[PDB]
C-alpha cells in the first residue's frame, strides 16, 4: 500500500511532516494535521496548495489529493477558512488560539488592514498572551519585539504594544486571544477573500467573499454588498462568473450581474468559495 509524504505548514510557522496513502482523499490528510494541532473545532479550518500557476487553492476534503496537487508537490498550509463573525460563540479555546494565529498573519501580510491604534492594540493581547505580564527588565526605551504586528514596523508602533501591554497585568493567554478576537472581528476586511476582476463594461474590481455575504469593491465611493439571503443563484462559464440577485418585494424578474476573471480557472475557484461560504453561512 503505497504513502506520499505530505509537509504542511502550520500556523506558527512550523512544518509537520506524515503520510497518507497515494489514492488518500483530502479528509485524511485534514483528520491527521488536527489530530497533531489537538483541534476539535475542524469546520473553520482547511488545507490549501499552491498551483501550477502559484495560486492558493483550498485542498477538497472529498476528493483524491493526487487529483488536486497533479503535477506540483505534496505540500499545503494550514488555515482558516471559515472565519466565525462571532470567536466568543467557539466552544475551545485552543480554536481560538488558532485563529488568533491565522489572523496575525492576515494582519503582518497586509491582507488584513489595520489601523495604528488597532495593530497596537493586538500587538498587546499577543504580547500578554506569550509573555504573559508587562516586565520592564526585558524591555528598556530602546526595545524591538520578536513578535511581527505589521505590515511595515516603526519604533512608535513597538512603543505603543509595550504602553498597552502595561495595562494589561494579570490578563490570562485565553483571556487575551478573546480580547484579541473582539477587536480584529470588527475590521472591515475580517474574513474578507478577495478576487480580482472585470465588471461587464471592463472596470476593475475585487470581490470580496465573507460570512455574511458578497462585496464589489468598484472605486471607493462605491461598494455594493449582495447578502447571501439577496442572493438566489452563483454559476461560472469560461471565464465569467455569474450573480442571481432577488427580485425586490413586487419586482417580476431576478437581476443577473456579470464579471470577468483572468481565467476559467479563477471563474471556478471563485464560484466555489461562494457555494461553500452560502452553505457555511446558511447553518451558522
Ligand atoms: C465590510 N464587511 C465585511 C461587511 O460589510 C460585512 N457585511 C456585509 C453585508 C452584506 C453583504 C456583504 C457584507
Amino acid at each position: 500500500p503505497k504513502s506520499m509524504q505530505c509537509k504542511v505548514i502550520l500556523l506558527d510557522g512550523s512544518e509537520y511532516t506524515c503520510d497518507v496513502e497515494k489514492r488518500s482523499r483530502g479528509q485524511v490528510l485534514f483528520d491527521k494535521v488536527c489530530e497533531h494541532l489537538n483541534l476539535l473545532e475542524k469546520d473553520y479550518f482547511g488545507l490549501t496548495y499552491r498551483d501550477a500557476e502559484n495560486q492558493k487553492n483550498w485542498l477538497d476534503p472529498a476528493k483524491e489529493i493526487k487529483k488536486q496537487v497533479r503535477s506540483g508537490a505534496w505540500h499545503f498550509s494550514f488555515n482558516v477558512k471559515f472565519y466565525p463573525p462571532d470567536p466568543a460563540q467557539l466552544s475551545e479555546d485552543i480554536t481560538r488560539y488558532y485563529l488568533c494565529l491565522q489572523l496575525r498573519d492576515d494582519i503582518v501580510s497586509g491582507r488584513l488592514p489595520c489601523s495604528f491604534v488597532t495593530l497596537a492594540l493586538l500587538g498587546s493581547y499577543t504580547v500578554q498572551s506569550e509573555l504573559g505580564d508587562y516586565d520592564p527588565d526585558e524591555c528598556g526605551s530602546d526595545y524591538i519585539s520578536e513578535f511581527r504586528f505589521a505590515p511595515n514596523h516603526t519604533k512608535e508602533l513597538e512603543d505603543k504594544v509595550i504602553e498597552l501591554h502595561k495595562s494589561h497585568r494579570g490578563m490570562t493567554p485565553a483571556e487575551a486571544e478573546m480580547h484579541f478576537l473582539e477587536n480584529a472581528k470588527k475590521l472591515s476586511m475580517y474574513g474578507v477573500d478577495l478576487h480580482h476582476a472585470k465588471d461587464s463594461e471592463g472596470v476593475e474590481i475585487m470581490l470580496g467573499v465573507c460570512a455574511s455575504g458578497l462585496l464589489i469593491y468598484r472605486d471607493r465611493l462605491r461598494i455594493n454588498r449582495f447578502a447571501w439571503p439577496k442572493v438566489l443563484k452563483i454559476s461560472y462559464k469560461r471565464n465569467n462568473f455569474y450573480i442571481k440577485i432577488r427580485p425586490g418585494e413586487f419586482e417580476q424578474f431576478e437581476s443577473t450581474i456579470g464579471f470577468k476573471l483572468p481565467n476559467h480557472r479563477a471563474a471556478k475557484r471563485l464560484w466555489k468559495v461562494c457555494v461553500e461560504h452560502h452553505t457555511f453561512f446558511r447553518l451558522l
